[PDB]
Order: C-alpha cells, then sequence, then structure tokens
C-alpha cells in the first residue's frame, strides 16, 4: 500500500494552475514523465488520478470493477451535445436506448453503403490539389477537416457541407470550434459568475444557436426529399419498442457531425505529418497505392488490401491519439495494483499517450515512427494500445474512421508526390481532441486521372 505522488499546490487553486495553458494534454504527460506511472490531480472541489502503465490501465479497463465516468471537459461538452451517446452516463435513460437503435448503422451492410460517398469527397480532395497553382500549398489539418465533415454530412444525413465551395472553414465548424474553444476556457475558469465572462457566455450561446440552426436545415431537407438519421427518426430500440425523443435526436445529430470536424481529420493530419517526416515510409505507402489502387475510384475490396497503409494509420495513433484521455470510476470498493486503495465513486483518468510510449510493452524505441510495429497486431500486449477508448463505452466509429483515412491516404499517395517544403515543426491544438496546426505541405501531381 504506497502514497501517490501529486504534483505541485497553488493554496485553494489545488493544482489547477498547472494546467493554464493552451495544451494541458501535453502538461500532464510532462507530469506522467515526472512522477511516473500514477498521480493524484486536484481543482477546486475534485479530484482525478492520472494512469500511464499498461499495468494499471489493464485493471482500469476492467468492466466489472470500473465504468466511464464524464470529466469535468465532457460535463460542459453536455451543453451542446446533451445527452448524445459520447456524454451519457452508463445508466442514464437515453444511453442504452441510443447505442441499440444506431447499432445497425455501423452494420457490415451499412459500411459497404457508406463506401461510394467517402469517393464522392475523396475525389473532390483530390480535384481541389490537381487544380492548385506552382506558386500555391496545402493547408494539411484544414483540407483533412472539409473532407471529414462533407464525409459524415453525405454518409449519415444525405446533406452536403459542400466545404470545399468555401475557402473559411464551413460556419457550423467555425462556431463548434469556437464552443470547444470555449469549453477549454471554462476548465481554467476558478471564478465562471464574474461578469468579465458575460460576453463569453453570450458567444457561446450564439455558437450553440448557429450549430442548432444547422441541425434544423438536416432534418428539413430530410423532410422536403437509408442511413444514420433514417435509422434515428424512424428506428425503434429492440427491449422496449421506444424510438428516440426529437430532443435526444437533434444532440446524436450534433454528436456525429462533432466526429466530423475533430477526429478522423486529427489521424489523417498526423499520418501526412509522418509520412513526410519519414521518407522511406512515404515511399513504402506509394509502392503500396500504386499496386493496390488499379481502378480510377478505389472500390471496398481494394481499400481492405491497402494493408501498410492501415499499420500507418495505427502508428499515428499510438504516439498522438486524437482522443488521448478517457476517464472512468470504481464501480466498488478496490485496490489497483495491489498498491493504492480506491473508494466507491473514485475517478480514474487514462492517459493515451503516455500508456502508447509504455517502454515495458512497446520497447525502448516507443518516440520512433515505425509502422512495422503493426505487422502482427496479435503480438501487442492487452490493454496497451487504446485509441478508441475500451468495453460497451468505445468508439463505435472505429471500423468507419479507419475505411476513410485508409481510402483517403491511399488516394492522396496515388496521386501526389509531397514535399515538406517549410520544415515544419509539429504544433498541436488542443480542443479536448488533438490536430496538428500550421501543417502545410506542397504536392506535385504524378499525372493520374480519375
Ligand atoms: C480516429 C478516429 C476516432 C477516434 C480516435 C475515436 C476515439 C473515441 C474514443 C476514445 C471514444 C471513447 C470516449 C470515452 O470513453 O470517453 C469514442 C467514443 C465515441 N466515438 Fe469515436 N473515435 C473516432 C471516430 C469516430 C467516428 C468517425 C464516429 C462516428 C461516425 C465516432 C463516434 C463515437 C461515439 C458516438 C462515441 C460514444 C460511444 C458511446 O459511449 O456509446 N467516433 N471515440
Amino acid at each position: 500500500i504506497k502514497e501517490m505522488p501529486q504534483p505541485k499546490t497553488f493554496g485553494e487553486l489545488k493544482n489547477l494552475p498547472l494546467l493554464n495553458t493552451d495544451k494541458p494534454v501535453q502538461a500532464l504527460m510532462k507530469i506522467a514523465d515526472e512522477l511516473g506511472e500514477i498521480f493524484k490531480f486536484e481543482a477546486p472541489g475534485r479530484v482525478t488520478r492520472y494512469l500511464s502503465s499498461q499495468r494499471l490501465i489493464k485493471e482500469a479497463c476492467d468492466e466489472s470493477r470500473f465504468d466511464k465516468t464524464l470529466s469535468q471537459g465532457l460535463k460542459f461538452l453536455r451543453d451542446f451535445l446533451g445527452d448524445g451517446l459520447a456524454t451519457s452516463w452508463t445508466h442514464e435513460k437515453n444511453w442504452k436506448k441510443a447505442h441499440n437503435i444506431l447499432l445497425p448503422s455501423f452494420s457490415q451492410q451499412a459500411m459497404k453503403g457508406y463506401h461510394a460517398s467517402m469517393v464522392d469527397i475523396a475525389v473532390q480532395l483530390v480535384q481541389k490539389w490537381e487544380r492548385l497553382n506552382a506558386d500555391e500549398h496545402i493547408e494539411v489539418s484544414e483540407d483533412m477537416t472539409r473532407l471529414t465533415l462533407d464525409t459524415i454530412g453525405l454518409c449519415g444525413f444525405n446533406y452536403r457541407f459542400n466545404s470545399f465551395y468555401r475557402d473559411q472553414p464551413h460556419p457550423f465548424i467555425i462556431s463548434m470550434v469556437r464552443a470547444l474553444d470555449e469549453v477549454m476556457n471554462k476548465l481554467q475558469r476558478a471564478n465562471p459568475d464574474d461578469p468579465a465572462y458575460d460576453e463569453n457566455k453570450r458567444q457561446f450561446q450564439e455558437d450553440i444557436k448557429v450549430m442548432n440552426d444547422l441541425v434544423d436545415k438536416i432534418i428539413a431537407d430530410r423532410k422536403a426529399t437509408d442511413d444514420l438519421l433514417t435509422q434515428m427518426l424512424n428506428g425503434k430500440d429492440p427491449e422496449t419498442g421506444e424510438p428516440l425523443d426529437d430532443g435526444n435526436i437533434r444532440y446524436q445529430i450534433i454528436t456525429f457531425l462533432y466526429a466530423g470536424v475533430e477526429g478522423t481529420s486529427g489521424l489523417l493530419s498526423f499520418a501526412l505529418y509522418f509520412l513526410v517526416k519519414n521518407p522511406h515510409v512515404l515511399q513504402k505507402v506509394a509502392e503500396e497505392a500504386a499496386r493496390v489502387l488499379v481502378d480510377p475510384v478505389p472500390s471496398y475490396k481494394q481499400v481492405k488490401q491497402l494493408k501498410y497503409v492501415g499499420m500507418v494509420l495505427n502508428e499515428a495513433l499510438r504516439l498522438w491519439p486524437v482522443v488521448p484521455v478517457f476517464s472512468l470510476y470504481a464501480k466498488e470498493d478496490t485496490v489497483l495494483g495491489g498498491e493504492y486503495p480506491l473508494e466507491k465513486g473514485d475517478e480514474v483518468m487514462v492517459l493515451i499517450p503516455q500508456l502508447h510510449r509504455d517502454k515495458t510493452v512497446w520497447g525502448d524505441d516507443v518516440e520512433e515512427f515505425r509502422p512495422e510495429r503493426f505487422e502482427n497486431p496479435s503480438a501487442i500486449p492487452q490493454h496497451a494500445f487504446k485509441p478508441f477508448g475500451n468495453g460497451q463505452r468505445a468508439s463505435p466509429g472505429q471500423q468507419f474512421a479507419l475505411h476513410e483515412a485508409t481510402l483517403v491516404l491511399g488516394m492522396m499517395l496515388k496521386h501526389f508526390d509531397f514535399e515538406d517544403h517549410t520544415n515544419y515543426e509539429l504544433d498541436i491544438k488542443e480542443l479536448q481532441t488533438l490536430k496538428p496546426k500550421g501543417f502545410v505541405v506542397k504536392a506535385k501531381s504524378k499525372k493520374i486521372p480519375l
């Protein structure tokens, strides 16, 4: 039975000032590197424990001992995501119902139905890059976000955001990013009732209205005229026979569009970054892309044969898991690793970037980008790789995300050579999800028609 380490406290503010940064997850990684596999973190009125080792995280991932909790971050996201799937307690009224109703929208049959829409948007991206002049460059994170929002819009809702017909981000992206930024600010605010924050609160309500205005256009357009929206509006819970309430449906739509703005866009941006920084890996992916993608547009079967592209995407998720933390609570009194006693309700945070750098399960070379790590998935120890979370509360979008990401990276490397023309230094923007900031490249067309 050991005493848990804790970083510097600041009187009544406890540890809160340590995360007074634009990069709090990166700050928590530095604390983990100082204090080791577990440390206590206190803020006014709340305590959590950050886990960094596979040894402790494997116990946290035991669903008989631990269930999902909402971090302060996820609690604030309920301001516009409500009790959608991601921001619901496991035993809250709409979690199990929504989970059951939306399950067949991620079926193998659903995935085959989505492929044609993913190709539509991927073709738009390739055509944009083909039409750039010699003196121009690509804003990588920006164009990856255009693609992922358009893909979930078309695949999920038969709605065209038409992000490639806009120089600035779609108003929905502008408002969602501004809302996510306000939540990052709220996590650092000790005195939220201060009148100095009245303008912030007004702007927050305005951004929530813009997002709700778009949800109205998606529903109106469906009324005017078989996908995720069909299942939301018409699907009934097989257990109870009850459909989703109109209010919950709206929260689910914004939740799935949030997957469109953050997550897959981060992965694709991180993936291209690692490729331009590791030219031998880029050459290998370019060779696979050329060999497998023999048709003008990729088939479902051809995307499944892009094996090394899959390994590249997994190695991007290892180093920079784009959803970097998930939170759990002790269902009963328990002892973590035979050293740390927890009371019922005690909260733990899985620091995924630190888990993915645990030398005891990954070896010495944890900082090296080596997709060859994932040549044999079965050789990776249990609970050593958790970019999609854990158990019944794990990502339902894993297959969707990796299919989209494989298709896009495959086509990109089939159609273009890439130059890191500015010698870009990785700068990671944090919104409770991770994405490169200011990442720019030049593309050279291989002149292969679509
Ligand atoms: C690289 C891409 C993605 C990553 C890394 C990712 C990661 C995650 C993680 C870690 C969680 C668990 C969060 C927690 O325990 O608090 C999660 C939940 C979820 N993800 Fe994903 N995700 C990705 C793509 C997607 C996509 C494309 C969709 C939808 C189309 C999606 C929908 C969801 C939903 C609805 C949940 C909540 C599930 C529930 O609790 O019932 N994700 N995701």
